[PDB]
């Protein structure tokens, strides 16, 4: 329980929990427990990384989606994450798609979800983050940054304005903002990844960002999908360097269904995450890193469940990594596991630290 044993959670607790609660109910309880600190390894200098104008004591963060409304930020740092990202958050509140909208594929160590941006909205999250704004300031100074993921409302008419509003309301409370334009569960959202659309969108976002006071000015990253054509990637890389985008989050869930999936629910509509997404995600990181000449910070996400998974993404070009689906299968202990294996792998491979491994595959 509080001891935090990897086998117990993986073999007994998590399985029992999922055998009694449906996916969504399990998630809601997860958020509750985390917010209350009902949770079960010391970071070494080796895991420290410096990017996006911040210090990160460890490169392992919790991907967007687990804490959509910023209700468990502190319980997440306590879980061992080097940084937390909340969202996606939409300007106005919205319920998202009807239940069921999340599905487990245990035989594939994967999950499929079609939430549709269920969100409390900017205001609610704004006040929720303001209530701990000073505490976060100290956490960030301590190497524990906060990122905020921005989405857009379903009935919105001006996609750009939606993100612009998010930048104005939550940008002052975040170390970095994420323009999420890769969600597969919102009609026409991914089309915003197009060159022309993306350029107009990011130009406005960055302008709103630059208009904020210095200490409240966040880095701006763009979260992309793993289903982009070689053309989309070239365009995104071009726009990113043209506008000075601070970084990229690679990748979101995939609408593809790799041959081999065994889960009974493999044909449910939605974005696929977990092991089946891992390598497709690592390859997207490898490609974007090269297209940006390794000058644009990348946060690798997609099927990370071990130190090896984390290091392959770092060697492919990621400065930081995130995980989510792995947490839903192995529980809280997975965080320490990934960090411990990552450290051992770095030493075992001759790297003085994480910073030394970033992009290493491209130099060999
Ligand atoms: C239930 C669920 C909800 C998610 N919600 C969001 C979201 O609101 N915004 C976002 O940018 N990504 C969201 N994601 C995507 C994750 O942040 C991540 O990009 C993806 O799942 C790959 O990581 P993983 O294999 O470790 O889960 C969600 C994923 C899941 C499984
Ligand atoms: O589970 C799923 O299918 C899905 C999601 C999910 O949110 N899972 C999930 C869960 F159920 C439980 C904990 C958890 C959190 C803290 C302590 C803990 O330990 C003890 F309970 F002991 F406190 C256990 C973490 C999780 F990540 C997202 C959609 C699919
Ligand atoms: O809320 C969602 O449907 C959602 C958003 C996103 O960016 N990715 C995902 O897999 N689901």
């Amino acid at each position: 329980m509080a001891t935090g044993d990897e086998r117990f959670y993986a073999e007994h607790l998590m399985p029992t929990l999922q055998g009694l609660l449906d996916p969504e109910s399990a998630h809601r309880l997860a958020v509750r427990f985390t917010s209350l600190g009902l949770l079960p390894f010391q970071d070494s200098d080796m895991l420290e990384v410096r990017v996006l104008g911040h210090k990160f004591r460890n490169p392992v963060g919790i991907a967007a989606g687990f804490d959509k409304h910023g209700e468990a930020v502190d319980g997440l740092y306590k879980m061992g994450f080097g940084f937390v990202e909340i969202g996606s958050v939409t300007p106005k509140p919205q319920e998202g798609n009807p239940r069921p909208r999340v599905f487990r594929l245990p035989e594939d160590q994967a999950v499929i979800n079609r939430y549709g941006f269920n969100s409390h909205g900017l205001s609610v999250v704004e006040h929720r983050l303001r209530a701990r704004q000073q505490k976060q300031a100290k956490l960030t100074e301590d190497g524990l940054p906060l990122g905020v993921n921005l989405g857009k409302n379903k009935t919105s008419v001006d996609a750009a304005e939606d993100y612009a509003e998010g930048v104005r309301v939550l940008g002052p409370l975040a170390d970095y903002l994420v323009v999420n334009v890769s969600s597969p569960n919102t009609a026409g959202l991914r089309s915003l990844q197009g060159k022309a659309e993306l350029r107009r969108l990011l130009t406005k976002v960055l302008q709103e960002r630059d208009g904020l006071r210095r200490v409240h000015r966040p880095a701006v990253l763009v979260k992309i999908a793993p289903d982009l054509t070689s053309q989309d990637k070239e365009d995104i890389a071009s726009v990113v360097k043209e506008l000075g985008i601070d970084g990229l989050i690679v990748t979101n869930t995939t609408v593809s269904r790799p041959a081999g999936l065994q889960g009974a629910l493999r044909s449910e509509t939605g974005g696929l995450s977990g092991k089946p997404l891992r390598d497709l995600s690592t390859q997207t990181i490898r490609e974007m890193y090269a297209l940006t000449q390794g000058r644009v910070p990348i946060i690798g996400v997609g099927g990370v469940s071990s130190g090896q998974d984390a290091l392959e993404k770092i060697r492919a070009g990621a400065s930081l990594v995130q995980l989510y689906t792995a947490l839903t299968f192995w529980g809280p202990p997975v965080v320490g596991k990934v960090k411990r294996e990552l450290e051992a792998l770095l030493k075992e491979q001759g790297f003085g630290g994480v910073t030394d491994a970033i992009g290493a595959d491209h130099r060999r």
